């Protein structure tokens, strides 16, 4: 994961100022680095040296957001970490998500014989490290948490039952959860060969009233989501 | 004076690149980048990849490496508004996700949060690429363009474009991201496409014999407008 005789440094990816500020808080020796209209915190996280990138909402904000992080602090890896809709059958709010994989709910170009979720150029999902998923069960197992490891499937929409999940149940019956950035990072770090992994905690179960368990419980996904990333970057280093 | 000029297939762009003398090429994050001049004007020819993402890590890539001044996005496109054929110019007036719903919030339809509903295109750049259609006599359509990540294909995905955006002139799935990210770096925009197919059932057989026309009408009205905006 890093060259002999150097140190590490851990690309962080959160969408929402939610999603960051616990960690943000948390770096010493703090810089930031406001671009494109994402901003970039840089320090030492219990001294590993770590580059929190908040890319706001969705595939494009992330894609933009990844790529300035990897142009401007080029980390050794990243961790995209946050909230997300469980869809795994034994999932609940505060619950770990790990990425096996990354894929596209929204893609669709089968007129041409591709996959439904794969764009032409990529493949049809995206392998998350070993190395990383490896590190993360560790720390979960180390802090007793509950936790389901899988396909973590990205789009441009926040499910809310209905037709939306319904499609998602059908196309991916395997996926374990749902969000609306970690493809994007993924396949922005696949074209880098930059090692990637996503570890989120669940906000709600995607289903009708997935606005309200959002509105109540982003600050549990925030909290557990926390709590996985510094004890990682921890292990990592 | 640097223009930008991007484009998703190498179909789309292999005739710009042709045509741009001294012309060095940068391979990065799997993307390439030919930099020279066309007809003697200065240019950053960017081959993106298809869809919403490898168009938003090109666009950041053109930006922070070849700093242009304005940003032309070109290629195909599906046509939505009736009286398009084949061939005929889509210059955008504004550019919108027509798969984007973050709407259990409130949000409007299309919309991600952070950003506006849709984006405007540049109106000097609108205007310059309006008398380039006019000197050319070409046949032309300028309205909303819609982006997402399906290739549109009748049936029910084209549908509800027609519900949710019943004046979007034509789809494809580049613009949206391209102008989102300029959008992030203030650097204008617009988008020149010409039609190749109408998104319907077909689509994809008319694509497969068409996109060398749309390649080739894209390619003169990009060359024209380069050369207006310079000269
Ligand atoms: C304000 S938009 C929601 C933000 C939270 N993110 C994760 C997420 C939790 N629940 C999700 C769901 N039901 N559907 C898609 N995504 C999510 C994605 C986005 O940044
Ligand atoms: C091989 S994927 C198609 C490539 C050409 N681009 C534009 C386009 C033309 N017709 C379209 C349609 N019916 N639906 C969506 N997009 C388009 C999008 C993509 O780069
Ligand atoms: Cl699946
Ligand atoms: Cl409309």
């Amino acid at each position: 994961l890093v060259p002999r005789g150097s140190h590490m440094k851990i690309g962080i990816i959160g969408a929402m100022e939610e999603e960051v500020t616990l960690l943000r808080d948390k770096i010493d020796n703090r810089q930031t680095i406001t671009l494109g209209g994402c901003e970039i915190y840089t320090g030492q996280l219990n001294g590993t040296e770590v580059a929190l990138l908040k890319s706001g909402i969705g595939k494009v904000a992330a894609a933009l957001g990844a790529t300035l992080l990897l142009e401007h602090c080029k980390p050794d890896v990243i961790i995209n970490t946050g909230s997300a809709g469980g869809l795994a059958s034994t999932l609940k709010v505060g619950d770990i998500v790990v990425s096996d994989e990354t894929r596209y709910h929204d893609a669709d170009v089968t007129a041409f014989g591709y996959e439904y979720g794969q764009l032409p150029g990529c493949p049809a999902g995206f392998k998350a490290d070993d190395k990383l998923i490896a590190a993360a069960e560790s720390c979960i197992r180390e802090l007793n948490l509950n936790a389901v490891r899988g396909l973590i499937v990205s789009g441009d929409a926040f499910i809310n039952g209905s037709v939306g999940l319904a499609k998602i149940r059908h196309n991916f019956p395997d996926a374990v959860a749902v969000e609306m950035e970690a493809t994007a990072i993924a396949h922005v770090c696949h074209n880098f060969n930059v090692p990637f992994v996503v570890v989120r905690a669940i906000s709600d179960v995607a289903d009708q009233q997935s606005h309200l368990s959002f509105d109540e419980f982003l600050a549990v996904a925030a909290k557990q989501s926390t709590l996985m990333v510094e004890t990682l970057v921890q292990k990592l280093a």
